[PDB]
Formats: structure tokens, sequence, C-alpha cells
């Protein structure tokens, strides 16, 4: 079935994976070195054998698209999938003056009621980028994510440059190049970044007039992060075709480190026990063909009927 | 066999590859996605199905590791591999005023007498940077190539990045660092440069005391220019486990375009009726481990016994 590549992905790390440490103190089984490739015209690659919330792919990726930086933009669409970083220069800040909370994640997972605290900090927080204006400008930007690295890299001559925009007419003007590539990673700023670009750099090619999309991933959380991981660039791939009016092909997942955390064993395991549905299938507006204004209501998932959700804790 | 990945990868563009236009009037047959794995304890994986100039091999990846961007130190090495680029500028020259040459490679191709009219125009340029420092420092230095985006990456700020000399350092303090990447993409440069880097980004991987690197190119022509890949990178995985006292694990080999160029057919066709050799062995200098001050000296190679070079059309 479709998502067949991500359980042997995650079967592999089982059998073969050495047990690594890392950053967090939570550790790691993983390899280095794995190529997965999925046939967008066989089906949208979202994981039937557990629920995974499409909105929050759906709302983040245009986030990226938009040029946005701004974690208002995702908290109106209710998503909080990038309000830690954010949350944490508010707390740095000589402005915040509320409970210490610091390295926040790791007193809030081994939480006493500090849990409720973190999270009323964090729900003022939220609210005062959703209604203050000048606060959210302060503390919202995040100024070095996805958004601006695909569509507005810096120069030495101070001017930005829109990769994704120009690759995509480098596609309708050019399509056989081999250089349709978006880096996201800057040596300039990667040694001050808090988590240098996840995924690294992608390619797009084009042969009988369908599009691929190849991505490497430097690092990648097998149980909660590649289920959205998979998704988004999937549909990054039928965002491009769109508005090239290209048909799609396939989406290449490469990977350097890709890692199973140890306290998500048990659950990767059940996952392993459920059978593949058939999978959903993707619909763009057929109307609207500049995939930078497009808007939720423009990509619609049909079909989707999926396991339940794996409740897992998070890597700390 | 080591290099049987590299013989079914050949195969593979045979059997599968789409028939591509590109760049250049050959056409090519080409597959988007592939990886190859080759374990470098099990030997260096040069090529025993055809004689590959390892001294070339050796001498460009020394320029490289030494920061280097000026022709002169590769042609004191009698080293061609990168004369036409900076020919290429001499020719625009107010300073060059001989025979026309334009797109040089396409006219002494289909040859008239041209060739060695270019032949002669290169000999004098080529004579002309070794002995002339100031005209070597003129059109000798490419400026931007892998020396210069492996170890001096030019900032906003102006002043210059040692990526490869910082990423070897956080692997002696840092093994574990799913972050030891070296990019030779600038979204800033690459609209401007001529070939912008086929060695687009790679990343080193450390466990069980054994150093990997995974490379990504996003182009490669399988005869005559991937068989130069292997060997580059897995000597570079050598050279910085030396240095970082580390034993080698496995070099893999990831593709975003590979292709064979459509007159190349009969020679790979040939190639593939060979039978691997035992693969060589190399020897780095046990006394000296600080790898930017190697020399040629420093490498061997022992027991590299491969069967007869194969001529080929180069590309144009």
């Amino acid at each position: 079935m479709l998502e067949q590549p991500y359980l042997d992905l995650a079967k592999k790390v089982l059998d073969e994976g050495h047990f690594k440490p890392d950053r967090t103190h939570t550790g790691t089984y993983s390899i280095f070195g794995h190529q997965m490739r999925f046939d967008l015209s066989k089906g949208f690659p979202l994981l039937t054998t557990k629920k995974v919330p499409f909105g929050l792919i759906k709302s983040e990726l245009l986030w990226f698209l938009h040029g946005d930086t701004n974690i208002r933009f995702l908290l109106q669409h209710r998503n909080h999938i990038w309000d830690e970083w954010a949350f944490e220069k508010w707390v740095k800040s000589d402005e915040y003056h509320g409970p210490d909370m610091t390295d926040f994640g790791h007193r809030s997972q081994k939480d006493p009621e500090f849990a409720a605290v973190y999270h009323e900090e964090m729900a003022k927080f939220d609210d005062r980028v959703l209604h203050d204006d000048a606060f959210a400008a302060k503390y919202g930007d995040l100024g070095l994510v996805y958004g601006s690295q695909w569509r507005a890299w810096h120069t030495s001559k101070g001017d930005t440059i829109d990769q994704l925009g120009d690759v995509i007419e480098q596609i309708k003007t050019h399509p056989y190049s081999r250089r349709l590539i978006v880096s996201a990673w800057n040596p300039e700023d990667v040694p001050t970044m808090a988590l240098p670009p996840c995924h690294t750099l992608y390619q797009f090619y084009v042969n009988d007039g369908k599009l691929s999309l190849q991505l490497y991933q430097r690092s990648a959380d097998i149980f909660l992060g590649v289920p959205f991981n998979i998704a988004s660039y999937a549909l990054l791939t039928h965002l491009v075709a769109h508005e090239c009016g290209l048909e799609v092909g396939e989406f290449i997942h490469t990977f350097g480190d890709a890692h199973l955390y140890v306290n998500h064993l048990d659950q990767i395991k059940e996952q392993l026990s459920r059978t593949p549905r058939p999978a959903p299938t993707l619909q763009l507006n057929p109307d609207k063909h500049d995939i930078f204004d497009f808007d939720m209501k423009d990509i619609k998932l049909l079909n989707y009927d999926p396991y339940p959700a794996i409740k897992a804790p998070v890597a700390v």
C-alpha cells in the first residue's frame, strides 16, 4: 500500500538501529542514509495507520508559502506547532516577569502543577501575539524559519531572494533543469540558530510532464515527525504542479539521521500491527492557480479514513 | 563486490531511464532519486572494471582541502580537470586577442584543425598561469569553487566561514551531532555561476566509533563523472576519520538527476561485461594527522589492479 515505505522505515530502525545518545536526555535508535519513494498518482501519503491532523500541515505549509515568519498566522488557524520557539524568546526578555520557566519542556514533562503554570504563561503569550500588534511584531516573529529561507533569503548586498518563486519560474521556462533546488541551510546563520533547518534542501525534476520532488532531511524523528514531514512535502509537490500545470510524479524522501526515540517503541510496535487502508485523495481548487495566494479552503483531502491517533511522549 | 552499486546504477539507467533532453546537444537517459552505499572497511571504491586515474582525484581533493581556487596548483600537479572554466574567462578578456574560440568545446569536438588551435591557446594559457604570477592571480583564480565554499564561505558581514574546519571540530567535540553538514550551495551566487556545484551538500555521522559521510549530488554523469565522484568522497571520508582518529564506516551516495549520455551507451555496456576485481587499499600517512597540510605523498592506494581505461566522448 502507499504508506508501506514508512512502516518499512520504522521496522528497519527497530531491527537495525544503533542505540545512540543525542541532545535530549531521551535516547534514540538510529540509522544514517535512507530513501523512500511515494508515487503521488496512486494517492496522497497521509498515514491511515494513525490519525494525522492534516489541517496543521495545510496551515503550516501556507504560512511557509506566504513567506511568513510570524506565529500570529498559525495561532489564528489554531496551530501551535511553532509556539515554543517564540515563547522561548518571550521568556528571556526584560518584559517577561512571571514564574522562571527555564528549558520549559523538560520541567513541564516531569511536571508539577508547573505544567498549568507553563500552560497559563503560554495561554497569555499566545493571546498577546493575537491581539497585541506590537507584541506580535516583537515576539511573534521567529525571523529565520522556512517562510523566510524559502522566500526571502538575505544577500550580502542586503536584498532578498525568493528562491521558491524563482525556481517555479525556472520550472515553467526550463523544466529540464537539474538546478531546481531550494536550500534552507545557511552556513552564516546555522551556528547561532536554535533549531538549524531539519529539511535542509529539496530538488524538483520534471519528466514526461510529471513533477517529482526530492527532500534531504538531515535528522528525522520517525514516530512523531516523519508522518507530518511526508505529507507537507507531498503537498508542496502537488501545489507546485498545480501552479505549473503539470501532473504529479513522486515524492522521494532522503534521510541523513532517521531516529526512533526509545520512549516511542511500544507505540510504533502497536502501529505496526495495523493494516493500511486505501489512501486519501487531494483536491486542489481548479480555478485558483497562484499557490502563494491559496487559502486553507483551497486544498481538500477526500476519503481520509485513518486508524485512531496514537498518543506518545514528545522527546526532551 | 564493492563496486557493484555502481554497475547496478548503470544497468538501472539503461533499463529505466527516461530519454531526457538537457543543456548539451548530446541527450541523456536519466532517473531521479537514487542512493548507493559503499562500506569502506571492505576496501576503497575505486572502480576496477575501468582504470580511473587516482592521482587526479588525490590532487583535486587536496586543492579543495587547502581552500584553494587557483588553477596553478592543479597544473603544477598536471591536473587539467578545471582548466576550461578558467580558460573560458581568459578568452572573454580584453587581453586575449587570438583566434575567436567561442564555446570552444562544441567546435573542438566536431573539430577542424581548430582542435590544435584550441589546444595551442590552452597550452599558452596554461603556461602563463604557471609562470606568470599576476596572470595566475587574474585568470587562474576561479573564485567560487569547492575550495572556497568548503573553507571560506563569505558572510553578509564580509568575513569568511571555514565550514569544513568547524565541522571537523564539532565531530571531535560533539560526534553525535546531527548537524555535521557542509553546503556548497549558495542561493546568492547560484544564478550567476556557470556550473552551480554538482556536489551540493554532504553530512557526516559517527556511530560506534565509525565515521560515515552522505553526499547529495544534484546531477551526475554516470559513465564519466560518478567513478571520480565516488572516490573523491570516499577519500574525504577517510581523511576526516584520520584527522579525528575514528574508523571509517560507509560512504552513502545520494542522487538527484543521475544520467547517461546517449553517446556512452556502448562503452557502459562493454564495461558491464567485465567482472570486478578485489578492491584497492588506501594507506594514509600515520604520523601526519592534519589533513589540510597533507600532500600527494601522504595518501597511497595499494593493490589497485583495474581493467583497461574505456575511452568515451565527453558530452557537449
